[PDB]
C-alpha cells in the first residue's frame, strides 16, 4: 500500500504524542511547495502574454502566508528578509522556522533546477519571540529538508528518525514517499565545486582537488559535477554519493552559503544520512548564530570523502 | 497578441509555401515533447506506488510513433537504436529525422534536468530511403532544436531565419513564444567542462581551462558550471553566454556526444544563434558522416570564446 | 487566510479531541476524490488512444485501497460489492464506511455530472466485525457528504457542526474552503423528478407536481430540472433550493435509490443544512437497515417544499 | 496511430486546398477552449482565496483575442457583446464567426455542466465588413460545433464532411478524436424539455408530452432528462439519442434561445448527424436572420422523434 505525505507525517505525530502543533506546520510546508512547484514549472505564462481578458518575491508570500496561518509557528527568518519575522500574538504557535524559499534565483532564467530550503526550531527561551530566538545551533533542529523542482519535484524531510524522500505527482498533488529511510554511501566518485576560484582557494581544498583528477594510486579520477544550484548538487550528493564544497576565498571570506538556511538544513539532512558536514575546522551544526543572515563555509558528502578531505586540512596546520 | 507554436509553424509553413508536411511534421514534435515532459515530471507515479492496488524507452515509443503518424517522415535514426528505422511506404514522407529522445538519462534518479533533441533533414535523392539517408552533413538541415524539461519545459526551434523560444504551459498544454530570433552573447563569462579528465586533456584545452582560472591580462577569473546533461549546459550557455566543451579524451579518442542526434542539432541551433561549433580542427557542422552512432569532438559557444581556444589549437598546431 | 481540508480536518480533530484516527481516514479519502476526479477528467487518455510506448471499477480500488491503508475501517460497503468488505485485523479501525464510488455511472458516456457518496459509521456492537455493523439507522453517522465532478470538482463534508464546502484546485491538488456552514434556503423555486414515470406514480406525487405547474394562487410555476444524477441534482437543491424527488413507483415498489450509500449520506447532509429528507412516510436517517443494498423512496430539499408535499401525503392517508 | 485536433484539422485543410486561413482559425479556436476548460475546472481559485496574501466575462475575452490573433477573421458576434466586434483592418481575414463563450453561467454556482458554442460562416460579399455579414442563415455555415465542460471536457465539431468528437487530455493538452462521424440514432427513449412550463405549452407540445407518459400504443414510456443547459442536454442528445424542446410560451413568444450562436450551431451538428433541428414549422438552419441577438424556437433530436411531434404540429395546423 501506498504513503502519501499527509499520511505519514500524521502517522508520526501520532506516535511522537505531538499535540498536532508540528504536524500542521509540517501540512502547511506542503502545501507551499506544491504551489511554489507550479508557478515554476509555469502554470498560467499564457496570461503573462496575452491570451487576454517575480518568482521569489512570490515564493517568499507563499511560504509566509501558508505558515503563519498553521497557526504553529512565531518567527520567521527568510533569505528574503532583512530581520526576522514576528508572528501576531493571535496566530502563534511554538516554531521557529529558518528558509529560503526559492534558492538558485539567478539560475532561474537558464531554467536551472532550483528549490526550497527549510529548517524548524522550537521556541526554547519562553520570552517575547524574537530574533534570537532563531539564533539556534542546527543541533538543535526539530527537522529539516528541501524541496528541488528539477526534472521532477521531490521533498526530502529529516527529523531525528531519518531522511525520506518524497515524490510529487502533480496530477493529483500528493507527496508520495519513493525512498524511505536514506543512507549517503560511504564513498563516492563525483566532486563539486566552483573551480573558477582556483585562484582563491586555500591549500587544502587545492590539494584535495588535484588528488582527485591525478589520484596518486593510478585509479581513476572523480567525475565532476556543479550545477550552481545547492539544492541540485546537494541532492545528487545526497542521493549518488560525492562530496560538494563551497569553501572560503577572497569574494567570500567566511563563505557564500549563509547558515541558518542553506547550510543547517543541508548539514542535518546530511548527518541524519550518515554524511558530515563541516566547515573545515568544525562540524556546521555545531556553530553558535550571531547574525541571522550569517555565512559559513561548508563542505559535505559522503563520509569518507569528507573525512579525506579532513585530514589534509589538519595536515595544514 | 500571444504566439502559440502551433500558429508560428503554421504562419512559417504558409510564407514558404510548403505543402503543408513540414508543419504536421513540427506539429507531431510538439505534441511528442508534451507528452515526454509530462511523464518527466511524474504525472501518475501514484500508480506505480499502488494507489489502487523504462523512463527512456517510453520517450523513444512517444517519438517514433507520433513522428509516423505525421507522415512527414521516411527515415528515423534514435540513440536508443541500433539501426536507423525506415517508414512502411504507407506513411512514408520526405523527412529525414534524427534524434536522441531522452538526454541525461543517468541523471534521472538525481533529478537532474534531461532534454530531447532532433535534426531534420529532407530526403535528398529518389532511391529506397535508408540509413545512407541520414548520413548528411549537419549543413544540410532543415530544422534542428531540443525541449529542456529543466524547472520549465522550454522548447528551443532553429530554422534557416533564426532561433526562437517557446515556453511550455502545462495548464493548457500550449508553447507559448517567448524569446524571438535569439542571438548568443560574444563573449561570456562562464565555462563549462567535465574537469575529472584533466589528465586526459589534450594541451590546448589544459591552457585554456589555465587562462580562465588564472587570467594573464589579470581580469576577473570565468565562473565555473557543468551541469552533466548537454541540454542543460548548452541552453544555458544559449541564454547565459560563455563556452561548453566535450573535446576527445580516454573515453574515446573521438569525443563522446554523438554527431547526427547530439552535436549537429547544437551545432546547428548555435550557428544559427550567432556563436560558434568546432571540433577543435573543423565545424561540426561539416563533417561528413560516416556513422549514425559516430561520436564527436565539440566546443561551441560565443564566437569570441571559441575563438581564442581555437587560437591556442592552432599554437599547439 | 485561506483553509483547506487537511489544515480544516486537523483543527477540527484537535478540538474534538480525538486520537487522530478519524483525522487520518478523511485525509484518505480526499486524497482517493483528487484522485477519481484525475481519472474522470480523463487525464492520460491519448495513451488509450495509441500514443504509443472500466471508471467505476477503478474507482472502486481506489476508495477500497485507500481507506484500507488508513488503518482507521474495519467494515466497507460500496455500492459495486454484493457482500460488506471486512478489513484484514492488521489494518482494522473502528470505522465502517458506506459509499458509492461513482453515481451516475450511466451518463459517464455522455459527459454528465457524476459524484462519489460516502457515510461514516463509528463500530459499536464491538464483536468480530461484520455486515451487521453497517446496519445502523442513518441518524448514526458520525460524517457524511460527497465529490461532485461537474464544471469543477467540489466536496462537499457533513460532520454533527455543520455542512462545509471545498472547491478542488486542481493546480496544486489542494480542496480549498470555499463555503462555511451551508444552509439551505427555506423555499425554493425547482423540482427535480423524472417525470417520465407519471403513469406510475402515486395520487400525493401527482397533486404535488401538478401544483408546482399550476399553481391554486396564480404564482410563478418551479422551474424543472432533473440531471439524472443524484450528487448533481442533489447539489443543486442544497446550493440553490427546491425539493428532488425519487419516490416509489412500479418498477421500484420502494424506489431505485439505495440506503446505507445513497439515501442515507445525502439526508445527513439535508439535515445539517437546515433541510428535510423524508420518505413520504418517514424521514430517512431514523429507518433501521436490514439488508446493505437497500431502497429506499426519496424526498429531500428546501424544508418548506418538502413539508407541503408531506401534507398532501397525510391528506390521501 | 492517434489523431489529434491539430492533426485532422491540418490534413482537412490540404484536402480541400485552403490558404490555410481556416485552419489557423479551428487552430486558435482549440487553444481558446484549453483555455476556458481550465479556467471552469477552476485551477488557480488558491490565488483566488489568498494563498499568497468574471468566468462568463474572462471566456469573452480569450474568444476575443485568440480569434483576433488568428489572422482569419473579419467580424465577431458574441452572446455578450450588444454589437457585433468588426476586426481591425490589420488582422482582418475572411472568417465571420458566431460563438456564445459560456453557454449556462446561472449554472456555474451548481457546477452544472457548462459550455461553448460557435458557428463559422465565410464572409460573402465585397464591401466593408459589418453585422450585416453574420446576418446568413445557418445553411451557409462553413463550420460549426460546441465545447463541453462537463465530466471531461470535449470538442465537437462538425463540418461539411460530417461530425467529429475529441477528448480533451488535459494531462498533455491536446483533443484526441474518439468519436468519428457521429450520427444521431434514428429513434430514442428521452424527450427533454422543461415541464415548469406547462401552462405556457401551445397544444401540440403538450399532446406530444403526454403521448411520451401516457403512450396509446401501450409501449414502454419515455425517460426525461433536462440538466438546464443546452450543450449538455444536446450533447447527451446526439450521442444518447431523443429529442430536446425549447419551443415558446410567456418568456418570448419568440423562443429563449438565440438563433447565431445557440440554435444555428446546434442544429447544424445534429443535420449533419443525420437529425433534425425545426421552430415547429420551419427548419431552423433556413430561417433569414434578421437580429444578431434573435430568439428562436427550436426542437432537435432523432428524426423519428422530431417527425413524430411534427406531424402533431400538423393535426393542430
Ligand atoms: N508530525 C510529527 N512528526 C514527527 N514528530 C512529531 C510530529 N508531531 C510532533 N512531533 C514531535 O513532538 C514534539 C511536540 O509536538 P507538538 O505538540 O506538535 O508541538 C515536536 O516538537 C516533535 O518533537
Ligand atoms: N512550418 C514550416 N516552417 C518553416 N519552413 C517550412 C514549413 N513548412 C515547409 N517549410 C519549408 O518548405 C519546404 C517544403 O515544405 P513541405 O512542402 O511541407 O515539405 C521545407 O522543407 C522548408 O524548407
Ligand atoms: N477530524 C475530525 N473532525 C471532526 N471530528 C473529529 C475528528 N477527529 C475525531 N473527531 C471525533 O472524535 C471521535 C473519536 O476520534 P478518533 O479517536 O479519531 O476515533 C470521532 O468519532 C469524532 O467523533
Ligand atoms: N482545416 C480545414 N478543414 C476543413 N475545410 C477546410 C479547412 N481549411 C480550409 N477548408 C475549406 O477550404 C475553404 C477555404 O479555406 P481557406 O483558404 O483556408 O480560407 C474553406 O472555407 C473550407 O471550405
Ligand atoms: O540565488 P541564491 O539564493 O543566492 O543561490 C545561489 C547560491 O550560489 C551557490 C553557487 O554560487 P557560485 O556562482 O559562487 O558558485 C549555490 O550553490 C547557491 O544556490
Ligand atoms: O543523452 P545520453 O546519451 O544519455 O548522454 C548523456 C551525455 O553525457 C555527457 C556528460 O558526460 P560526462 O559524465 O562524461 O561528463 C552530457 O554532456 C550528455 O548529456
Ligand atoms: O449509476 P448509478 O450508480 O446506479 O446512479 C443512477 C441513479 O439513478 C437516478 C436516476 O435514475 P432514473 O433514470 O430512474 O431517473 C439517479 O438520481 C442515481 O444517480
Ligand atoms: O448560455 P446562456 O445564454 O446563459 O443561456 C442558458 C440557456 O438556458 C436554457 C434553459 O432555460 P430554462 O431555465 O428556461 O429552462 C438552456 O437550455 C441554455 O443553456
Ligand atoms: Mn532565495
Ligand atoms: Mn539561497
Ligand atoms: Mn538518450
Ligand atoms: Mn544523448
Ligand atoms: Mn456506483
Ligand atoms: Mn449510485
Ligand atoms: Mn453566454
Ligand atoms: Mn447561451
Amino acid at each position: 500500500n501506498i504513503v502519501t505525505l499527509t499520511r505519514f507525517v500524521m502517522e508520526q505525530g501520532r506516535k511522537a504524542r505531538g499535540t498536532g502543533e508540528m504536524t500542521q506546520l509540517l501540512n502547511s510546508l506542503c502545501t507551499a511547495v506544491k504551489a511554489i512547484s507550479t508557478a515554476v514549472r509555469k502554470a498560467g505564462i499564457a496570461h503573462l502574454y496575452g491570451i487576454a481578458g517575480k518568482l521569489d518575491v512570490l515564493s517568499n508570500d507563499l511560504v509566509i502566508n501558508v505558515l503563519k496561518s498553521s497557526f504553529a509557528t512565531c518567527v520567521l527568518v527568510t533569505e528574503e528578509d532583512k530581520n526576522a519575522i514576528i508572528v501576531e500574538p493571535e496566530k502563534r504557535g511554538k516554531y521557529v522556522v529558518c528558509f529560503d524559499p526559492l534558492d538558485g534565483s539567478s539560475n532561474i532564467d537558464c531554467l536551472v533546477s532550483i528549490g526550497t530550503i527549510f529548517g524548524i526550531y522550537r521556541k526554547n527561551s519562553t520570552d517575547e519571540p524574537s530574533e534570537k530566538d532563531a539564533l539556534q545551533p542546527g543541533r538543535n533542529l526539530v527537522a529539516a529538508g528541501y524541496a528541488l523542482y528539477g526534472s521532477a519535484t521531490m521533498l526530502v524531510l529529516a527529523m531525528v528518525n531519518g531522511v525520506n524522500c518524497f515524490m510529487l505527482d502533480p496530477a493529483i498533488g500528493e507527496f508520495i514517499l519513493v525512498d524511505r529511510n536514506v543512507k549517503i554511501k560511504k564513498k563516492g566518485s563525483i566532486y563539486s565545486i566552483n573551480e573558477g576560484y582556483a585562484k582563491e582557494f586555500d591549500p587544502a581544498i587545492t590539494e584535495y582537488i588535484q588528488r582527485k583528477k591525478f589520484p596518486p594510486d593510478n585509479s581513476a579520477p572523480y567525475g565532476a559535477r556543479y550545477v550552481g544550484s545547492m539544492v541540485a548538487d546537494v541532492h545528487r550528493t545526497l542521493v549518488y554519493g560525492g562530496i560538494f564544497m563551497y569553501p572560503a576565498n577572497k569574494k567570500s571570506p567566511k563563505g557564500k552559503l549563509r547558515l541558518l538556511y542553506e547550510c543547517n538544513p543541508m548539514a542535518y539532512v546530511m548527518e541524519k544520512a550518515g554524511g558530515l558536514a563541516t566547515t573545515g575546522k568544525e562540524a556546521v551544526l555545531d556553530i553558535v548564530p550571531t547574525d541571522i543572515h550569517q555565512r559559513a563555509p561548508i563542505i559535505l558528502g559522503s563520509p569518507e570523502d569528507v573525512t579525506e578531505l579532513l585530514e589534509i586540512y589538519q595536515k595544514h596546520a
